[PDB]
């Protein structure tokens, strides 16, 4: 409601950010900052001109920890004058149309935020800007570190629109607001065989990974699973429901062969009869690979990560795959395509109790002549 001071020295972009930031924290109007002073548009390594380094009380009276609050100011186009951004106008995205916030919790000894988050949203817009890829709401990173570089649990992330922060229209477009989230490798998974909104959902009730506000604890040793195990099945009912986002996996897996681009020899065979072979992880991918992408109209691939075979899944529903419900088990080279109709894997499933809820284990279909085995792994390493 009332102007900054000396508002003709900041530019319109970087104004309405800040505007958004002197509305939550009306208290801290010079909040400390980590500032670039060597520019990125005359060489400098950092994408990021200033990282706001805020102080929330949270809420908790609604359960709701104390925290620090981070903001990023760069990614959206704050000058306007075509230096680190081409000039889109009011209308769409300014900039890459977003700028980066997160949500670190108060530890104690902390009379002040840490600086490392700042250091962190620094070599996460490296990327954006290397790669002009875009970020959005559910998206996640495969950062395979310790966040703060600490020996602490937390090694991935994920995106979800800030709760607080509202998207504003600066003169040079609209800018969102991604909240980073700090996530388990296992959690990072889940993440990838569902849609990522729907972990944010399930991050969100656990109260101590985790809250409404989605509070980044370094400190947190288990993961939301091993806090609760009831979360795994509201897991896959979701997978069932929204199917999985995963398509394909490089994983220990081997095909055979019953009957009796490029080479190229100009012709692909076709099997009467095939038996596919499978480790333990990669076996007890299956449900999902059928539940999740088949029943859904789409399709799943393995590759082995021990040299060139591959197979892949595919569903009556998908075009340019080789393999009809006439011909099912199609191959190309050491490619094989299956296609199995809608009926078909329905009592597939219902024929798969694979994670229980000793090997070798071996699933047969004599009235169609599919034999899907589950062994260890020892067997892929010959």
């Amino acid at each position: 409601t009332a102007p900054p001071a000396f508002a003709s020295l900041f530019p319109p972009g970087l104004h309405a950010i800040y505007g958004e930031c002197r509305r939550l924290y009306p208290d801290q109007p010079n909040p400390l900052q980590v500032t670039a002073i060597v520019k990125y548009w005359l060489g400098g390594p950092d994408p990021l001109d200033y990282v706001s380094m805020y102080r929330n009380v949270g809420s908790p009276s609604a359960n709701i920890p104390e925290h620090w609050h981070y903001i990023s100011f760069g990614l959206s186009d704050l000058y306007g004058d075509n230096r680190v951004h081409e000039f889109t106008g009011t209308d769409g995205p300014s900039g890459f149309g977003f700028e980066l916030t997160f949500r670190l919790k108060r530890e104690t000894g902390e009379s002040a935020p840490p600086t490392w988050p700042a250091e962190l949203m620094q070599g996460l817009a490296r990327y954006v800007f290397q790669s002009e890829n875009t970020f959005c709401s559910g998206d996640h990173v495969s950062w395979h570190s310790p966040l703060d570089n600490s020996e602490s649990r937390i090694q991935h992330m994920l995106l979800t629109e800030d709760p607080q922060m509202q998207p504003v229209q600066t003169p040079f477009g609209v800018v969102t607001f991604l909240q980073i989230v700090g996530v388990c490798t296992e959690e990072l998974h889940s993440a990838q065989q569902w849609n990522g909104q729907g972990i944010l959902e399930l991050l969100r009730t656990v109260p101590i990974a985790g809250g409404p506000w989605l509070i980044t604890d370094m400190r947190r040793g288990e993961t939301i699973f091993e806090i609760d195990p009831h979360l795994q099945e509201r897991v896959d009912k979701g997978i069932e429901t929204d199917g999985s986002n995963l398509s394909g996996v490089s994983a220990k897996c081997a095909w055979d062969d019953l009957s009796r681009i490029p080479h190229e020899l100009i012709r692909t065979r076709q099997l009467e009869s095939v038996h596919l072979k499978f480790n333990q992880e990669s076996g007890a991918l299956i449900p999902l690979c059928l539940r999740g992408r088949l029943l859904h109209g789409r399709h799943f691939t393995y590759k082995s990560i021990t040299g060139d075979m591959a197979i892949t899944f595919v569903s009556t529903g998908v075009e340019g795959a080789f393999a009809t419900e006439e011909h099912p088990y199609a191959a190309h080279g050491p490619w094989l395509q299956i296609l199995l109709t809608e009926e078909f894997v329905e009592k597939m499933l219902e024929d798969l109790e694979d994670l229980t809820s000793k090997l070798p284990k071996e699933y047969s279909w004599p009235e169609k002549k599919l034999k899907v085995s589950i062994l260890p792994d020892v067997v892929f390493d010959s």
